[PDB]
């Protein structure tokens, strides 16, 4: 509202949501466990297209690319996988074949590898260690530390205040942890105080997956994730 939701999305297509002057979400679904979920990603204009994660599928992001040149016109030239689980590695073969420089932290592609994902080809520099904070053309790439996965990362952007924080982050329509197979629930809540401490200046919060908000996003998450711990 008018952010799209997972109904207003069949499978198979995807979405553009402008956050802001030169930044977008892409929104596409996916089925799994038995469950239509939607997912988030981010666009934002560097001058060309700077990507956040694929759109959950190799035909996804194939629908991703198209729906971005219909309504933007402008090339995809570099794109980031924020952690190494496929919802956000799998398209990266699409993205590479289309001309995409991939991006990754080396944990992440050691981790994506050992998996059996598809791995992306470049790997970002410092971001090993807890708040390390980097520079990638419009965005600042940070790693708050363990959380959903011992690897993610979140996406800031200072020009519009938009906080991408992948699946890091849940939505207020989340109630009950999701997949917490690789998680480290012990390290989550003080990898997100890290985030707010850091970006405490964030205007919009996009979440991994449904609708975004503001930074109470974050301490919904703490609430979420320690309630699972007990
Ligand atoms: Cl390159
Ligand atoms: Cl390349
Ligand atoms: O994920
Ligand atoms: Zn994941
Ligand atoms: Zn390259
Ligand atoms: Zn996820």
């Amino acid at each position: 509202g008018e952010y799209p939701t997972v109904s207003e999305i069949p499978v198979g297509e995807v979405r553009l949501y402008q956050i802001a002057d030169g930044v977008w979400s892409h929104i596409a679904t996916q089925s799994f466990d038995g469950a239509v979920y939607p997912s988030n990603g981010l666009i934002v204009r560097d001058g060309e297209l700077l990507l956040i994660d694929t759109a959950w599928g190799a035909k996804n992001t194939a629908a991703l690319l198209a729906e971005i040149e219909k309504q933007i016109g402008l090339p995809v030239t570099r794109a980031v996988s924020t952690h190494f689980h496929d919802d956000r590695v799998g398209g990266v073969d699409v993205l590479r074949a289309a001309g995409v420089a991939t991006y990754a932290s080396p944990s992440t592609r050691r981790l994506a590898e050992v998996e059996g994902n598809e791995i992306p080809t470049h790997s970002l520099e410092g971001l090993s260690s807890s708040g390390d904070a980097v520079r990638f053309g419009p965005v600042e790439l940070f790693y708050p530390g363990a959380a959903h996965s011992t690897d993610n990362l979140v996406v800031y952007v200072p020009s519009a205040s938009v906080l991408y924080g992948g699946c890091a982050i849940y939505e207020l329509s989340r109630t009950s942890a999701g997949n917490v197979a690789d998680a480290d629930l012990a390290e989550w809540p003080t990898s997100i105080e890290r985030i707010q401490q850091h970006y405490p200046e964030a205007q919009f919060v996009i979440p991994g997956h449904g609708l975004p908000g503001g930074l109470d996003l974050l301490k919904h998450t703490t609430n979420v994730v320690k309630a699972h711990t007990n």
